[PDB]
């Protein structure tokens, strides 16, 4: 009561695109507030409920939801035309009013047109040179993140400020990123004036941040939900660094991204998909490259939600699950894409790494490491049934329960939900 | 029980240097483990215990305990050499084998020389241009974040590891600063070969920070004590951007930098300075230019612990007090510095902040607004009188214990201690 209401929150366990989009808005359907707290646009929540499709990236996936506000806390980096060009694409698809019920944190930071170019720049100069980047999806989080972190950035409130003194800041910045990359060239005036529109359209949905979400936490109790971005091993400190996103996608973002204390967060959820997938470069375990890998990367449709890029897929892997929840303290779990394993006669699942003939005692903080481990594995028998319309723990067959609690067992996490679909019906709920 | 045992965590309510370290060797005595989570050699933590005094920078203030552990979390950005030159400095003075009680988490970045040199170069580039800075401490911290969020800098794993490859990504983030300021030349191979000095010196205090915290908070019960660095109001996110430093010094900082989860924290202590000091550029709105804040940075020989740049002194500042406890929710206060103000015949303390003849609702996002208000004050009677010497609340006198409350209620938390001195005694309890 003098705390005030707890936070829910949803994060990734693995390496992203989990199924956080369709965690969140199964828990939106009640939420008075639904909000990001790091990240980008770089991010790709996908959403199916009642037959229409969504795929957000900025908005919170609780936007669908007219009875909520959806925040945007002061951890992410908002890239403006980024933003409206994805409300558009939205707007014509049903969403109607969402600036009525979207809050901006006037301390989140800008990702800048040249952010984006820089990234694209820094990508082919790293192929160009070691013949190997990092896969980033080019929309300037990294540079932007960078730049925060140097104090160099701009934020909303700079923004709405004296536009005068944002430019010549802009103008500064601008300039400095010309000078790692003499190359790029930057239209000054055009997106300066480009951004006063902006400027004068986001002005309405600003906000304090801090305040906004104090206010709520500490008034009348209130159903908080928290989205993460990405996922535990794309965290900054902790994922397989250099190989991970510019963000803390670990819980502690959470408090970081929404300056909120550690006791007004409660329920923290693990999104973990019942096998493996990494979209970018670095070191994946148990990575499947033959028939296997291609029947989870064409049964799971695991392509770019954009740019159509296939994505790497492997099997369950519990070294990298174990380490997410030492990071994260997962209250419980969301297993996803079970339905996926429906097929399989036989189901290997990654139980510990070793080296030499040798078992690693803990995750390789050097992502090289992990690079030239081999993995010992737990094979399970599979039910091979269709679980796509189960609804209730017991539609579930024999050694689809098991896996469950395999997963449940080794984590030593409470599994509260299994997804056997995209849409927020295709879920079953153990408690 | 399952959760595991709970961090008890002392944080900076201000701008800094409001007697955190005073503060954590006071429960370091009791510690298993004291660790730092946040920052660099840029903090200046003052210990004094029994006649003799110290100055800890990345050295855990606990590391004074022989019969506890220090560590260094993965947040935390490290400078080698000066890593060493601070552990010499205080070995000469009575240090003995703290190699045997340090603990380095191997996910920490590396502050390598040129970071402490572009950082310069960079206050400089920004005086002679808009004639105005940050106030750096001039010691990479800015730069190492910056290229940590780029993905680009290095860590201690990454030390450890193949030099050769090492010495490759060295090679490119040197040459990558060198573009910035083309005039910043970089001996390599003198680096270079030091570092590999370095890290032969720092390998066998190196662990894996994520599993080494988590067997300690869920083994047999621990006491663990975090000490954090620098302040709210310096805070990347919260503070008065973008005069603050590079790391999040709120609560948050604590899950990113050392990996553990919102449940495993539990007392959050905030230190708040019975007045208000800031030592770098930037908006100061209780800020006394005048014989009061000659005597506070008198009586408080408020100047640098090794520059001897003396502080800019204030009044004691409500506002930032309860926007910081929104931010980090402190379960208890420390109130230090109160002897300062024996002297004062009445005492002044900013309750408020109206921009014209209208008192804002809350923090400004916005330094730039912070710095045109004017702020409402309340005069208060002081005790006049020597406190020094009080140990128990009833030594204290009438408007000295008035002073105590009124911080206590205006802020809604309780206040757990009230300093009196520089040493580990001159601390009273109040329960
Ligand atoms: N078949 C199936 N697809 C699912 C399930 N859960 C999620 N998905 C889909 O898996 C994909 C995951 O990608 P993404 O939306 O990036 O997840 P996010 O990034 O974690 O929000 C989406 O296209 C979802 O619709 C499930 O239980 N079954
Ligand atoms: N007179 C007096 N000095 C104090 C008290 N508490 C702390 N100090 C001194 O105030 C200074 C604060 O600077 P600093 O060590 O940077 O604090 P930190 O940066 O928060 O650890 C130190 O020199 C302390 O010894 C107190 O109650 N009374
Ligand atoms: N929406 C996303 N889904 C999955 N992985 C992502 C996503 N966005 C970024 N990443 C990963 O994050 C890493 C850094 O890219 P970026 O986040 O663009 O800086 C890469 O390995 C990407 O594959
Ligand atoms: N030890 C410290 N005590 C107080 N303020 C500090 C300290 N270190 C850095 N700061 C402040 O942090 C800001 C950024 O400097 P830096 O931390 O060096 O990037 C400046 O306004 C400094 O005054
Ligand atoms: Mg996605
Ligand atoms: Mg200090």
């Amino acid at each position: 009561a003098a705390t005030g209401s707890r936070v829910t929150v949803v994060l990734g366990a693995q390496w992203g695109d989990e199924g956080k989009g369709k965690v969140v808005d199964l828990l939106a359907t009640d939420a008075d507030i639904v909000s990001r707290c790091q990240g980008g646009n770089n991010a790709g929540h996908t959403v199916v409920v009642d037959g229409k499709e969504y795929d957000f990236h900025l908005l919170p996936s609780g936007i669908i939801n007219t009875k909520a506000v959806s925040f945007i806390g002061n951890g992410v980096v908002i890239h403006l035309p980024g933003l409206f060009e994805e409300a558009e694409k939205n707007e014509k698809k049903g969403l109607k009013d969402w600036e009525k019920r979207l809050i901006i944190s006037d301390r989140a930071h800008l990702v800048f047109d040249f952010h984006q170019a820089v990234d694209g720049l820094q990508e082919v100069q790293r192929q160009a040179q070691e013949g190997k980047n990092i896969g980033t999806t080019k929309k300037g989080i990294g540079p932007t993140y960078s730049s925060k972190a140097a104090r160099t950035g701009l934020r909303i409130c700079d923004l709405l400020s004296d536009f005068d003194e944002f430019s010549a800041r802009f103008k500064n910045l601008a300039h400095q990123h010309q000078s790692m990359f003499p190359t790029l060239e930057i239209d000054v005036e055009g997106q300066l004036k480009r951004l006063k529109g902006f400027a004068e359209r986001i002005r309405p949905m600003v906000r304090d941040g801090v305040y906004f979400m104090y206010e709520a936490l500490h008034g009348p109790p209130k159903k908080v939900l928290v989205e993460g971005a990405n996922a535990a091993l794309l965290d900054i400190d902790f994922g397989t660094y250099p190989f991970v996103t510019s963000s803390n996608c670990t819980v502690g973002g959470v408090c970081t991204g929404l300056g909120i204390p550690p006791q007004n967060i409660g329920d923290v959820y693990g999104v973990v998909k019942a096998y493996t997938t990494r979209v970018g470069i670095g070191a994946f375990p148990t990575e499947q490259i033959n028939e296997i890998g291609d029947l989870l990367q064409n049964r799971g449709h695991e392509w770019g939600v954009t740019t159509g890029r296939k994505r790497r897929c492997g099997w369950l892997d519990l070294m990298i699950l174990r380490y997410a929840h030492m990071v994260n303290g997962f209250t419980a779990l969301a297993l996803t894409k079970l339905d996926i394993l429906d097929v399989l006669s036989e189901i290997k699942v990654g139980i510990s790494y070793k080296l030499n003939g040798k078992r690693i005692p803990y995750f390789p903080a050097n992502q090289e490491i992990l690079q030239k481990v081999e993995v010992e594995y737990e094979t399970l028998p599979g039910w091979k049934a269709d679980t796509t319309g189960a609804r209730k723990w017991e539609d579930l067959p024999p050694q689809a329960q098991s896996y469950v609690r395999f997963v449940e067992n080794h984590m030593g996490v409470a599994v509260k939900w299994v997804g056997v679909g995209k849409s927020r019906e295709s879920m079953i709920q153990l408690f």
